[PDB]
């Protein structure tokens, strides 16, 4: 059965048009991975202190202490969609449709390669020769009901390559294991000393090791065998590709004008605030657009770089994205800063490790939060207030400046609504599995799609030891064969989206290219160079802008 | 002081429908059925940096 190809190339992408304007896309996907030999044929349980960054006064967030369980098998993760997809494409769903959900994912792999090195002399120099090894075998798995802990290739960057054309390698396999954790609170020059900064042994309540060996089903495959899963439905919700702006302040019906202008750069006025008609939740004699009673709350303030802490370490509860306003309170408003390598977008010709950084500000305008112009005003309400009736961002908390009430304050409550952040192309995740609690979140914010049901399998594959002559079970020495192997990996991920209507009189914004130039869209960015460098950034998901109520 | 718009007196005579019994008899309910959600025996330990 060897000499014989197992599987076809395919990474094309097909729409299919039903009646109502409901529209089947069928996105295939096809890369050629390349695996090596293990470091270790062992399991591994590892501990990871950073001593030489926590030990310093004030650098609590710089911490990343744990210990976590290394195991001989590697990944193949697609869960990004910078996989699946061409730029344009993702242009043109997001600027045709008004909203997408997951259907169905299938995966296969086949052509099976493995290859063995050996060295020999050539004028004095040991050079390598590669030799084909038909009987070695691969091996492959899937953790379909997921018994292992779900580790989301995305969340480091080692997703399969967005590129077609270019080879990928796979995400070795490790997870978190449970050990506890303390630091202590210090800054910039505190004196006295960082008291604790510990790191735990085993508990018997909480210690989980898992191997893949004991939990899956595992296929060998030499080079003439081939693989595939069943098919997979997903029981999502589908995402809005319009984005908001209507803010709690253009709820309902805008106020009734008196007088009306003469000129284009005239302005129109209403009743007196005095005599208007209306209703709000305080006792004063007037009424005007700001202090009016609207139907819920959209937005809300969050409590900003609030570390909190719990036994494994300290960490910054994460922001639920929201616009950041005009302020640009970025942080404030949770945007999302992005590091990635080539392989998943960076130029390229960008040189040294130098990771490449992008931020996404959401564009749910109608929701954002500008820290410096808000307030709180005192009981009774006063018409302007005297200054100890208003507390602004300006006077302290507790006794420090530069922490005033916006960074401890947190108005989500029964009447919050809001925007579901958006999916970022290249580089975003884009499902996930639930956590496994009486009690679920509203929504993840690492991604868009989360399971109702079971989640996807994670695909782990493995080479097959490869023994010499010489073998002993005792011996700390382990002597094997130089291996290594490559095969290809092809998906099909289907998705199910409606055709947007068109209502508005005016224009609407649409995502373009843009002539060669400054502007975020210059073509050139997404084009090869004269050596063929490649470079991917994001791209806005919800170009057009819908009514909110 | 009683206020006129909370003001609430119930009695086991004038509510519940009430059965007598001697040394003789006897007395039972019928089945209850419960729709509830279950609960789970396991505890959990990762937290937000694992």
């Amino acid at each position: 059965g060897v000499g014989v190809s197992t599987g076809s190339y395919d990474n094309q992408t097909h729409y299919r048009f039903l009646g109502d304007g409901w529209v089947e896309i069928t996105a295939l996907a096809t890369r050629l991975v390349h695996l090596n030999m293990p470091k270790s044929e062992n399991y591994c349980r590892i501990r990871v202190h950073n001593t030489t960054d926590t030990s310093v006064k004030g650098n609590m967030a710089k911490d990343d202490a744990h210990e976590q369980i290394w195991t001989p098998w590697s990944l193949v993760d697609a869960n990004a969609w910078g996989v699946w997809l061409q730029p344009s494409d993702w242009q043109y769903i997001c600027n045709t449709m008004s909203q997408l959900n997951l259907v169905s994912l299938d995966q296969e792999i086949f052509n099976v390669v493995l290859k063995t090195v050996t060295e020999q002399d050539l004028g004095g120099q040991a050079i390598k020769i590669y030799n084909n090894d038909l009987t070695a075998c691969m091996m492959v798995a899937v953790d379909s009901n997921n018994i292992l802990p779900y580790t989301p290739a995305a969340n480091s960057m080692e997703t399969l390559g967005f590129y077609p054309w270019k080879p990928t390698i796979a995400s070795p396999y490790r997870y978190y294991f449970c050990v506890d954790r303390d630091l202590s609170v210090t800054y910039e020059n505190q004196e006295g000393t960082v008291e604790h900064n510990v790191m735990g042994t085993p508990k018997g309540m909480n210690s989980q090791f898992f191997t893949i060996e004991n939990t899956q089903q595992i296929t060998l495959l030499r080079t003439g065998d081939e693989f595939a899963t069943g098919t997979y439905y997903f029981d999502t919700n589908p995402v809005k590709l319009t984005h908001t702006w209507q803010t709690n302040r253009q709820l309902g019906q805008p106020p009734l004008l008196s007088t009306f202008p003469e000129a284009d750069t005239d302005a129109g006025t209403l009743t007196a605030q005095g005599s208007r008609h209306g209703t709000t939740q305080m006792g004063v004699n007037w009424v005007s657009e700001a202090i009016r009673t609207r139907p819920a709350q959209v937005g809300f303030c969050q409590p900003h770089n609030d570390f909190e802490a719990s036994r494994a370490g300290p960490f910054a509860a994460p922001k639920v994205p929201a616009d950041i306003t005009q302020g640009v309170d970025k942080e404030a408003n949770g945007s999302v800063r992005y590091s990635y390598g080539k392989q998943h977008g960076e130029n390229w010709a960008s040189h040294g490790p130098a990771p490449e950084r992008y931020t996404w500000d959401e564009t749910s305008f109608g929701s954002g939060r500008d820290t410096k112009d808000g307030f709180i005003q005192s009981a009774p309400l006063v018409v302007p207030p005297p200054l100890n009736g208003i507390l602004t961002n300006a006077n302290p908390i507790g006794t420090k400046n530069d922490i005033h009430f916006s960074n401890v304050f947190n108005s989500y409550g029964p009447l919050t609504a809001f925007s579901h952040p958006s999916p970022v192309y290249p580089q975003g995740q884009i499902w996930d599995k639930e956590l496994d609690l009486e009690h679920k979140p509203r929504l993840h914010i690492t991604a868009p799609f989360v399971c109702k049901n079971n989640a996807p399998g994670q695909m782990l594959v493995r080479l097959g030891p490869n023994l010499t002559d010489q073998y002993d079970p005792n011996g700390a020495t382990l002597s094997r064969i130089v291996t290594y192997g490559t095969f290809f990996w092809k998906g099909k991920l289907t998705m199910r989206a409606k055709l947007r209507a068109n209502t508005t009189w005016n224009p609407v914004y649409q995502v373009s290219a843009e002539d060669n130039g400054n502007s975020y869209m210059s073509v050139t960015k997404w084009l090869p160079t004269a050596t063929g460098n490649m470079q991917s950034v994001p791209l806005i998901t919800r170009p057009v802008a819908r009514n909110t109520y």
